[PDB]
């Protein structure tokens, strides 16, 4: 539970082929992570219910500045799929940069500015 977790695919053993490096390791176990989270993401296999007590109403989603509302919930745990996916990715590209990153994926850019943005290795 709780917003901060690390949410991982669990039954995926990975056997690593020889002569890889420790970063080439990585980018294939982390590839095989990111197509398992994203499909998490694209079909909401989470394993995670959601708390009892949220039966309750509940406030409604809030508003961007820009005046665009979104959801929350959904996008919160959507988004933090897409956060763990993305943390591979970085890391993926940085170990590999002939990487190519899934097609719904979009790099990061300055855009973003809503939260704190504190790059992170």
């Amino acid at each position: 539970g709780a917003m901060e977790q690390k949410t991982v695919i669990p039954g995926m053993p990975t056997v690593i082929p020889p002569g890889l490096t420790r970063e080439q390791e990585r980018a294939y176990i982390v590839q095989l992570q990111i197509e398992d989270l994203t499909r998490k993401l694209r079909t909401g296999d989470l394993g995670i219910p959601p708390n009892p007590e949220d039966r309750s109403p509940s406030p409604e989603p809030i508003y961007n500045s820009e005046g665009k509302r979104l959801n929350t919930r959904e996008f919160r745990t959507r988004k933090k799929l897409e956060e763990e996916r993305h943390n591979l990715i970085t890391e993926m590209v940085a170990l590999n940069p002939d990487f190519k990153p899934p097609a719904d994926y979009k790099p990061p850019a300055t855009r973003v500015s809503d939260k704190v943005m504190i790059p992170q290795d």
